[PDB]
């Protein structure tokens, strides 16, 4: 549901083909958010429970408001949580498909450990969904250094994150719509043009 720490507990002998890491937003419980659990459903439904990992940022990652104004979207702590939750994907299941999704600081933050990661681990995630996208000015709709053509920025009019500040409005919480439609629909379509039939 909410937690979810499917790499954290992977066994490697029993890899998934398809790994989801994804950045919740601010304030939210567990690692998964309010978005979460529904693309993770969406994903479990078109690959099985066995076929995919679902892991949420934890650990130095806080959700704390404060962060959303830090330099980058949010603090060095946890671009460096999730920079090792795709290290420890890409090692613990190397022919392992990626996907990362995030909504709120949760894709500042996402748009960040991509934005460093190592290229060639960033060579495989396939698809990034941002929800919200607090940095979707600055970095011009782009995860800067990611292809833009994996690139899916749900910010909806009237989300004020989208446009340069920080004013948290009524449509920055008009996303579980497209949390059980275009977003997961992305990913499955994008790891399947990377897989088979």
């Amino acid at each position: 549901r909410t937690t979810r720490d499917d790499l954290i507990n992977g066994n490697s002998a029993s890899c998934a083909d398809v790994i989801f890491i994804y950045a919740r937003g601010s304030t939210e419980t567990g690692n998964l958010g309010t978005l979460g659990p529904s693309i993770a459903s969406n994903l479990e439904s078109a690959f099985g429970k066995d076929g995919v990992w679902i892991q949420g940022v934890g650990g130095a990652y806080r959700a704390t408001l404060g962060d959303n104004a830090l330099p980058r979207g949010t603090s060095s702590a946890a671009i460096r949580e999730m920079l090792g939750l795709f290290q420890q994907a890409n090692t613990k299941c190397p022919d392992a498909t990626l996907i990362a999704g995030g909504y709120s600081q949760g894709a500042a933050l996402a748009a960040a450990s991509i934005e460093d990661l190592d290229s060639a681990i960033r060579d495989k995630i396939a698809g990034t969904v941002l929800f919200g996208y607090t940095k979707n000015l600055q970095n011009r709709g782009r995860i800067p250094n990611y292809p833009a053509d994996r690139t899916k920025v749900f910010c909806k009019t009237g989300d004020l994150v989208c446009t340069g500040s920080l004013i948290v409005a009524a449509p920055h919480l008009a996303y579980g719509p497209d949390a059980e439609g275009p977003a997961p629909e992305f990913l499955i379509e994008k790891v399947r043009a990377v897989r088979g039939s």
